[PDB]
């Protein structure tokens, strides 16, 4: 039991027991041990316990909490908190198990949370239509403020998945945080919306706004996923300004990457950065046929003059299903090889079609080096 | 009563009765008369009545039919046809009355039509949110193909009002025209969606597609508003290509401009077109100081050589509340006078802020003749 494991760690270190008891709000370690040893069905709120678990077992919280959450009473608030914490961490297996428990519950609020998060997950897997999710959300007769919030906030992820940034923005304008009571759920939702708006701002080349939202997410959250994508976003906002500061933010994201997917995203960010600034690149991915990491490897080859290998990778990519943004990068690299302006023109057209107001400067800058009118280039960028 | 009015026109002219019988789809005049003598409560299908009324009393069509539609049996097909005809003509009062009659009907299909059109009108009046309309449409028990079509098509209007052209597109991908039988309803829906698709094509600056959608709408509609705006769209797409073809489209739109607003739009379009191609045409005088009329006045002065009076009009407009698009035109004309590239840059920026991918050609064309790089200018236009 997680309860006894917390006490056993604290009994071996008096200062650790005192600081963790103080973090949970206790002056005496005995009341703290009683709190953490509360039977799972009798737990009232997860917030403090989640703080203790994250402080004590940072590398094993998914497993311990995977066992702990499944013992909560599905009819009560702790289980709903558990589904939100599980989903924000992207613990999909646990999240779906908890969703089943919440749906099979006798309590209407738990059933409502289970149905809304079930719709959220079906949208994540593209197993339901967005309008079908709106209608099904209408059939749930959503009563609680939280779910009234989340049944709308969840739409932002799908709109992001289809690149409908406008409908993201409008959706976020309907989110009234004042309708939410203070506590764990409201802070979690705050971190979510902070990250979403951070990526919205970065996509519009509003760097200060993106940094604001990212920093606020870091300040309100200790969830590894949130902080990882926050430092990833900050570093992304620094790509064309300062190599050392961008790299420093990226590296700050390292301690928050807990799976190889986020690790390869971070390595890819540093690989793109060092390719951009022609710095020492330790992050070339040689064990991937992912479109983006193949693109980054071809970029590295181009910088090192290995044009045949880069052109081989790009030839393989031409038969892959690259989306329009990936095609903007793709024709940027083809232009780096060919030095033909039409490739930079096509790169620009694909960055425009993907509504990317940030990385479109890649070909533009290259057009600027080749002696293009800087005013015309500035008109193209917007 | 509309029945006797038709017979009175045909009473003394057997040839008129024969061509009206042909127009209504009857081989023999006596079938036409039996149709026209049908009591409103006994009407099953509007058939050729709409063509007859439009041909005999085009200038009273709204009034007469308003008394006629309200006497129809709400349980029958001609009532649903009537709600569509009234709404596509934008006879809002009549439309809402028919919607009340359809909702209070005892026929399941009529109730469904009344509910769907009620949601559509609530969306027109901004009395319901888009997601609320999606949900309530989920509650409307929609079974008929037509309404299954219209419940989706009506969303395209709402998405158009918020400038969400992507969702528009996706929504139009869900329309099953094959589920609609031939007849008035399918023709009307085709005109609706064709105009909407024309708006999508204009937003993406797809001129050929815009023209083809406009032609489809023309082929499926005899409503003056739809045909007028379709020909206006065609002429607008032909402005920078062929003077004679654009003018031919506008002139075709002349016969459908029955209210002074449309007529003023068309005269302004012809004047603008002659100004673009620097052809001497005589000014149609209106009693207005609206922004676009004064802008046309300054343009005509610029082309006629009266540069000082054009500067006077532009000085007058500088104190007026010019829109961002209108500011694009404004600084375009100021560029024509000043020959300063900065005026054309401001015009470009205001056309981009107003999301105008078409008339942004005005400063671009001027920058091109001043020796600007053409491909860069093409990149500015997208």
């Amino acid at each position: 039991k997680l309860k006894q494991m917390i006490k056993n760690e604290c009994e071996k270190d008096n200062q650790l027991a005192a600081r963790l008891a103080k973090l949970a709000g206790y002056e005496k370690v005995n009341g703290f041990y009683k709190f953490v040893n509360t039977p799972e069905k009798e737990m009232e709120n997860l917030g403090g316990l989640l703080k203790i678990v994250k402080n004590l077992f940072p590398d094993s919280e998914e497993q311990l909490l995977s066992e702990y959450f499944l013992e909560l009473d599905p009819n009560k608030k702790c289980a709903r908190q558990s589904v939100e914490y599980s989903d924000i961490n992207q613990w999909d297996t646990l999240t779906d198990k908890i969703i089943i428990n919440l749906c099979n519950s006798k309590n209407s609020t738990s059933q409502e949370w289970g149905k809304v998060y079930s719709l959220h997950r079906k949208l994540n897997k593209n197993e339901i239509s967005l309008n079908d999710a709106i209608r099904e959300s209408g059939k749930c007769k959503i009563k609680s403020a939280e779910m009234l919030f989340f049944s709308n906030a969840m739409l932002m992820y799908a709109y992001l998945n289809i690149g409908e940034f406008g409908l993201m923005k409008s959706t976020s304008k309907l989110l009234e945080f004042d309708d939410l009571p203070e506590g764990f759920i409201k802070e979690s939702f705050k971190s979510r919306v902070s990250m979403l708006e951070a990526n919205i701002s970065l996509n519009e080349n509003s760097l200060l706004e993106a940094r604001q939202h990212s920093n606020r997410a870091i300040e309100n959250s200790n969830v590894n996923r949130i902080c990882f994508f926050a430092y990833l976003t900050i570093g992304n906002t620094l790509i064309f300004e300062d190599y050392d500061e961008a790299k420093k933010a990226y590296i700050k994201g390292q301690k928050y990457a807990k799976n190889p997917v986020h690790q390869e995203m971070l390595d890819g960010a540093l690989c793109f950065l060092s390719n951009i600034w022609k710095k020492e690149n330790q992050w070339v991915n040689y064990n991937s046929d992912n479109i983006k990491y193949l693109q980054l490897r071809a970029f590295y080859y181009i910088n090192q003059g290995n044009i045949e290998e880069a052109t081989e990778i790009l030839d393989e990519l031409s038969s892959r299903d690259q989306d329009e943004n990936e095609l903007g990068f793709y024709y940027y690299y083809k232009g780096l090889i060919s030095q033909d302006k039409t490739d930079y023109y096509k790169s620009i057209r694909y960055f425009k079609k993907s509504d990317d107001k940030y990385f479109i400067q890649l070909p533009l800058l290259q057009l600027e080096r080749m002696g293009a009118d800087l005013e015309l280039l500035n008109l193209i960028s917007i």
